[PDB]
């Protein structure tokens, strides 16, 4: 079997472990909460030969029955059980192995219906040209609103004509910069807060950005 700070490194990364975001179709597996703990202080033991060996993987307190292996009900994640994408639950079952008699407990993950609702406090935003950043322009977008958007927004607002060549950045929390080069994703998408700076860069006639010399 591989290091233990291979496998816990194989199991706790993100995108290749449990800090894997939730994508439709893809398959989730459950572990019982004791088992996984114990994997967890094995790992972290600082010994391969310890008797804190947790051995094959035991989900027994979660089955219903032992005849049909029906799933227990009322089960929450984090105190019954954990999940484990398909990728790191193939290296557990290929390491420590399965339990004889036990199938896999597999899930999907499903896109749940759009929730309508009235939206009683959009993002308000200070949009900015990098030229004069005392001369602001206070605009109201949605949660739900694209950045493209909020890019014509400000082309908008500060009349900019279209030969001229516009950036956006955005100015998380107090300080904090962050670049806006993505033109398709929502506001939502983009942590912005009530309050937070926008700033609209316009390439200067030198062919420069003047962030970039």
């Amino acid at each position: 079997l591989p290091g233990l700070d291979s496998q816990w490194r194989q199991i706790e990364n993100g995108e290749s472990g449990r800090e894997r975001p939730l994508r439709a179709g893809e398959s989730w597996f459950l572990v019982e909460k004791h088992w996984y703990k114990q994997w967890e202080a094995y790992v972290q033991g600082g010994d391969q030969d310890s008797s804190t060996f947790p051995g094959c993987i035991n989900n027994a307190t979660l089955f219903q029955d032992e005849i049909n292996w029906r799933l227990k009900e009322g089960l929450v994640e984090g105190e019954d059980y954990v999940l484990l994408p398909a990728a790191a639950w193939h290296y557990l079952v290929s390491w420590y192995g399965l339990e004889h008699g036990q199938p896999p407990i597999e899930r999907k993950v499903i896109e749940l219906p759009n929730i309508q609702k009235v939206e009683v406090y959009p993002v308000e935003l200070l949009l900015v040209r990098h030229n004069d950043l005392g001369k602001s322009h206070t605009v109201q977008f949605s949660h739900t609103d694209s950045i493209g958007l909020v890019l014509r927004t400000a082309r908008e607002r500060f009349l900019v004509e279209p030969q001229e060549d516009t950036r956006l950045w955005a100015k998380n929390s107090e300080g904090s910069l962050d670049r806006l080069y993505d033109t398709h994703i929502t506001v939502l998408d983009a942590a912005l807060e009530t309050g937070q700076l926008i700033i609209m860069e316009t390439r200067k006639k030198d062919g420069t950005w003047p962030s970039a010399q």
